[PDB]
């Protein structure tokens, strides 16, 4: 009892919430959740005390590493026939290191051996580990040296690795045994659906708190299966406002049994000739417990957010807005004398089994009567290709009816090529409990497909849970944990999508989290980040709830950072309303009588930072701290690195605070140039990109990672066009001269082709930086897509006369030439893995980006990639694009 309310009080803090409020929800779902959920609470915590204290040791420090083992060719010739040097630090009380040459496939145990070796040369391998130096990152499980992620950027990059040997003992002691308790909250005939011969009827009884300055409104109906219509929209008669009320039954063009299990409900209350919507609201037209609605409801409604023309919000969230002084539309459902359930799987199976028998047997002019079916010996060779040509297609590419019907009656052929079941799923006729019984037991022996093509049907176009339940086991067999982590924040957001709290997803995405501490770092800040949203603030806050209750030690870590957060918002926001209008001197003196205060300092002492876990945030030094310039005065924050090795990698680590602008559009641009850099790299094309980290912790908040040694374009040239070449060649004197000229031009060429895809904002000096090693990026990407195609990254003189080495003709040098294969290799190389992209956006759909609302956002990608035309005239097109922004060159 008192151990569980520190413990409600210490999550409460996590969340920022107090966990009492999840008691009084009346809400049986809410209630269940909470209950249910604790068994991936059980299994991860089994997991963890298996092989203890090794299983602990790897949760909480869990192998950063790559997904293939195999090397590309061109970072295998950087090593020194497949050897790599790596130096091995050891204390002893004094910093002895040990230089080994070894083969890059080398075992941790084995790269120990020998480091005991050349120590015992100067003059019990199962005792010890690796450890990175300057950071808490470990090297606990048997990989190939190379396959760790810090090994392979040591090698890419062209850094020595320092590894510093530590024994075992000294790590499992500083790792407590927790010990997870469960909490105390964890202690008229029925029908089926098939059986009900009856149309759908939705009784509108009347609105409450429908508050306008507006003529007559009415209530707007449809019945929908994710944003597709099931039947035609209903109106109610209307009304002029100022008495809201209706008590009228609207009748739908559907038949009962053939509601789909994820049929919804959708409505607002709309005004008019210009309609438009006032409030809007989703419903579930069953509930968690596959039980059809029936008797009174009162939904309140959610204002209409910006720029939607629409007059219902088919894919908005499903269920009542928390706050209950808002538009409340009380509704009547119908009544059958029964409890009315969703059959249930060996019923939909027999029924599916039924309707294959019954097609099998039909003659050619039954057959003939519909599109849709197909004698099976008819299916000709040129059908097979159509067919494969079908599923090459990317998904925003429109699929007609006569292509559906094809694809439909052909779907036992499209079970031997898997990838077209996306196209196959949007095929099907939603509302017809025929063809969905057998599209179910299809998608039950589906076979598997890859993990980024099963990401796609958990977007909103897939509301159905057998799908997504095919789509999350394709992800629990084959998504390694590595591209989990970095597909981490689409996962978080399809969420939303889900029609219930319990679901195969978030069993899987929290299960994840509680057997990998470096996955449950961001699972709880992508999580927390958006609980301002009241959209999903209640579904986020129970899940961080389970994940409190499970992590372990860790949660009071994640309470370190959560206060360390928490008064940076609380400072910056003075600074923003307070003393906005002072000086940057008076400013400072302010912030730095307010961070000595005795709570505020321990408070911004001493924890982990959300950036990078791993990284160990020491003391403020508040000397370098600085308030900068720029739009909502960002602060410019330096801690020390408290590792004892901490020269070896960096010895203050600097994070840049900002508070006031939307960093979830950075986010997800930095995670696409990673993906675009990782295509690159595999396919041996060298254009090196800096993805800096950036984490949204809240509404508008977050923190950026500092890129060391580096300066805006700007600063290079206030101190002539030949300003910024000269700068280099001073940087890089003598023979690494032609290294830092090809680094800038092959990182130029990456970011030349990655903005151009994404539609990136305006480039110039400001924004765009460069790192003395010759190393060009760019930064803040604020806006994205369509926000004609633009070309955002101009290569002015400045750059062009860097690429040609000083040349005065640089548009006309072979250097350039090479410059320009560089981007068409990379651009055509983007536009093969086109879908993963698309996909990645269409799982953001969700989320409130103002630039990413419709799938219209995102077919701004498929101008820039030019998938419609041929891989030649895509080329051309580039060509044409990157000709008229530089006025002649391409
Ligand atoms: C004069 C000057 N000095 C230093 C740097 C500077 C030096 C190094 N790094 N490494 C990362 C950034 C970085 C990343 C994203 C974003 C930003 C900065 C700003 C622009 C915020 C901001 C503005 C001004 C100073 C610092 C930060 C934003 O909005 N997004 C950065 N910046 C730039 N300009």
């Amino acid at each position: 009892n008192r151990e569980e309310k520190i413990l409600n009080r210490e999550i409460g803090f996590a969340i920022g919430m107090p966990v009492c409020e999840f008691d009084m929800v009346k809400d049986p779902e809410v209630q269940d959740f909470r209950r249910n959920i604790l068994n991936v609470c059980k299994e991860a915590v089994d997991l963890r005390d298996l092989n203890s204290p090794h299983s602990r040791a790897m949760y909480v420090y869990p192998p950063n590493v790559e997904s293939s083992p195999e090397l590309p060719k061109h970072i295998y010739n950087k090593l020194d026939k497949g050897q790599i040097i790596v130096v091995i630090w050891v204390i002893v009380s004094d910093k002895q290191k040990y230089t080994l040459k070894i083969n890059h496939d080398c075992v941790p145990e084995q790269v120990i051996a020998e480091a005991i070796r050349k120590k015992t040369r100067s003059m019990y391998q199962g005792k010890y580990i690796l450890k990175v130096c300057g950071c808490d990152e470990y090297f606990l499980e048997k990989y190939p040296l190379s396959q760790y992620k810090y090994i392979r950027s040591c090698i890419m990059l062209g850094r020595m690795p320092n590894l510093m040997l530590m024994a075992k003992e000294s790590l499992y002691s500083q790792l407590p045994m927790d010990c997870f308790t469960m909490p105390s909250y964890s202690r008229t005939s029925t029908k089926s659906l098939w059986v009900i011969n009856s149309a759908l009827r939705i009784k509108i009884l009347c609105a409450t708190y429908v508050n306008v300055n507006i003529d007559k409104i009415y209530v707007r109906t449809g019945i929908y299966h994710g944003g597709e219509p099931l039947c035609d929209n209903v109106n109610t008669q209307r009304v002029p406002c100022s008495n809201p009320r209706w008590n009228e039954w609207l009748n739908y063009d559907i038949y009962i049994p053939d509601l789909p299990r994820a049929a919804r409900l959708c409505l607002s209350i709309c005004s008019v000739e210009e309609h438009c919507p006032l409030a809007w609201g989703n419903i579930n037209l069953f509930d968690y417990t596959d039980t059809l609605v029936s008797g009174k409801m009162a939904l309140n409604l959610w204002p209409v957010p910006h720029g939607l023309e629409d007059l219902l919000n088919p894919i908005g969230v499903t269920g009542s807005n928390p706050n209950k002084e808002t538009p409340c539309l009380e509704l009547e459902f119908d009544w059958f004398s029964s409890v009315v359930k969703f059959p249930d799987m060996s019923v939909i199976e027999e029924h599916a089994n039924w309707s294959v028998s019954r097609e099998a047997g039909f003659s050619y002019s039954h057959a003939g009567l519909s599109n849709r079916l197909a004698r099976d010996n008819e299916l000709r060779e040129n059908d097979k290709e159509q067919l494969k040509a079908i599923s090459t297609r990317d998904p925003l590419s429109e699929i007609t009816e006569q292509e559906k019907d094809f694809l439909w009656s052909h779907r036992h052929y499209c079970v031997t090529i898997p990838e077209i079941l996306p196209k196959l799923l949007l095929s099907v006729k939603w509302n017809s409990r025929d063809e969905v019984a057998q599209m179910y037991c299809l998608v039950k022996d589906w076979p598997p497909i890859k993990p980024e093509q099963a990401m796609e049907l958990l977007d909103c176009n897939y509301p159905d849970p057998m799908v997504r339940g095919f789509a999350v086991r394709c992800l629990e067999k084959y998504l390694t944990d590595d591209k989990l982590s970095q597909y981490l924040i689409q996962l978080v957001q399809v969420l939303k999508y889900e029609q219930y709290l319990d679901n195969l997803l978030v069993r899987f995405l929290l299960k994840k989290a509680l057997t990998n501490q470096r996955i449950g770092h961001f699972f709880f800040w992508h999580l927390k980040s958006e609980m301002h949203n009241k959209t999903v603030s209640q579904r986020f806050g129970l899940l961080l709830e389970s994940y409190c209750r499970a992590c372990g030690m860790y949660l009071k870590h994640l309470n370190r950072q959560v206060e360390a957060m928490e008064k940076l918002i609380n400072l910056t926001d003075i600074l923003k309303q307070e003393k906005k209008d002072e000086t940057q001197k008076v400013q400072m003196k302010f912030l730095v009588e307010q961070m000595r205060r005795p709570d505020f300092m321990d408070a911004l002492q001493g924890f982990l930072s959300p950036l990078n876990p791993a990284h160990q945030l020491g003391n403020l030094r508040l000397e370098e701290c600085r308030i900068m310039s720029s739009a909502k005065r960002p602060l410019w924050l330096n801690w020390e690195n408290p590792d004892i090795m901490s020269e070896l990698l960096f010895q203050n680590n600097e994070i840049i605070f900002k508070n006031g602008d939307d960093l979830r559009q950075d986010m997800l641009t930095l995670q696409i140039i990673r993906i675009m850099e990782n295509i690159w790299q595999n396919q041996g094309l060298d254009l090196r990109m800096l993805p800096y980290g950036c984490l949204s912790i809240g509404d508008c908040v977050g923190l950026i990672e500092v890129v060391r040694n580096s300066h805006t374009i700007m600063q290079i040239q206030c101190k002539n066009s030949h300003t910024l070449h000269q700068w280099l060649k001073d940087k890089n004197k003598g023979e690494i001269y032609d290294a830092a000229i090809d680094l800038f031009t092959r990182s130029c060429a990456g970011y030349c082709v990655a903005t151009f895809i994404l539609g990136i904002g305006d480039r110039h000096n400001s924004n765009i930086m460069v790192k003395d090693d010759g190393q060009l990026f760019h930064i803040d990407f604020g806006h994205f897509l369509d926000h004609r195609e633009r070309v955002p990254f101009v290569l002015t003189q400045d750059f062009l006369i860097v690429i040609s080495k000083g040349a005065q003709e640089c548009t006309k040098t072979r250097e350039f030439e090479r410059f320009q294969e560089m981007c068409y290799k990379a651009y055509l190389a983007i536009r093969q893995h086109a879908n993963l992209f698309i996909n990645l956006f269409s799982m953001m759909l969700g989320s409130g980006m103002p630039e990413l609302q419709s799938f219209d956002d995102i077919a701004y990608i498929r101008k820039t990639l030019a998938l419609d035309k041929t891989e030649q005239e895509a080329l051309e097109y580039f060509m044409k694009q990157m000709n008229d922004a530089h006025h002649g060159g391409w």
